[PDB]
DNA sequence: TTTCGGTGGCTGTCAAGCGGG
DNA sequence: CCCGCTTGACAGCCACCGAAA
């Protein structure tokens, strides 16, 4: 009925633009069946995987669903990629809309499990504070729930020419 | 009009367990 | 054993909808 399915197949697919699902729907295999082949035996990893391996919290839901949560996702996904050519523009007006607020108010993204959502913050999580030194390029705050590692640094600070994307 | 938060369904990963060599 | 799967639970992703400029 079909050749077993490899890991080598599943990329080649993925390198024609299949995702994890229509592959395992194409397979009559479970999306988990696919996705336990690839995490198996190395598959690549997408831009946004790794900037996951980077990520500064333990989050849970419903953190996704705050603003800040997605737009700094953005934000990773664009200092990874160095360009927008991979983002659809809706991404690019919302993050550049961001940034342009975070620089002009001078503020930083501060995260603490332990603040439960409130109006514009539905996922709860996160808040907005002044930036001090310390913060230093960076569009986060460093707390003792932050865990920043090497490749964290240039993730999450601005980039060198964030002047001429503004106007 | 365009902008921006909130929301939902879909996508993908991990842990534990099962069955066929 | 191991290898390939599936079940269940949770975290993340992205465009659409509507109300507020």
């Amino acid at each position: 009925s079909r050749i077993p399915l490899t890991l080598s197949e599943i990329e080649d697919l993925r390198r024609k633009g299949f995702n994890q699902t229509e592959i395992a729907e194409l397979y009559g295999v479970t999306r988990q069946a696919v996705s336990w082949h690839k995490k198996t035996y190395g598959g690549r990893l997408t831009t946004r995987q790794i900037v996951q391996q980077n990520w500064p919290w333990d989050t849970r839901k419903p953190h996704d669903k705050s603003k800040a949560f997605q737009r700094l996702r953005d934000h990773g996904e664009y200092m990874r990629v160095g360009s927008f050519r991979t983002m659809s523009e809706d991404k690019k007006k919302r993050l550049l809309s961001w940034w342009k607020m975070l620089r002009d108010n001078d503020l930083v993204l501060e995260f603490d499990p332990s603040i439960e959502p409130y109006e514009g913050m539905a996922g709860g999580g996160f808040r907005y504070v002044p930036r001090d030194i310390s913060d230093d390029d960076l569009l986060i705050r460093v707390n003792e729930h932050t865990q920043l590692t090497a490749e964290g640094e240039l993730l999450w600070s601005w980039p060198d020419d964030i002047e001429e994307l503004l106007s």
